[PDB]
């Protein structure tokens, strides 16, 4: 692995930031800064930290299909620094629950 990002467009894909409502997790307003980098790449990310339980609050990662599950916000630090050589770190919420 020498070439940095080759398969598919390196920028502009799909992102979504919507915290559930646990009153805490990792980041809320700070992610707006770490995501500002990937937000200006060409994709789309809405840094919003709500607190309403309507099964409609989740955070989707770049190139991540199915908006049903959820991933960690720190994913950016691993997606921007590691590119995509650490999928095990998706630390996404299972499909069952």
């Amino acid at each position: 692995e020498k070439k940095e990002q080759v398969s598919g467009p390196p920028l502009s894909n799909m992102k979504f930031y919507l915290n559930r409502d646990a009153d805490a997790h990792d980041s809320l307003n700070d992610i707006d800064q770490l995501a500002r980098l990937i937000r200006a790449n060409g994709g789309e990310v809405l840094d919003s930290k709500p607190r309403e339980s309507k099964e409609n609050v989740f955070i989707v990662s770049p190139y991540n299909h199915t908006n049903l599950p959820t991933v960690t916000p720190t994913y950016i630090k691993a997606c921007c620094q590691s590119n995509s050589l650490l999928n095990m770190e998706n630390y996404l919420v299972p499909y069952d629950n």
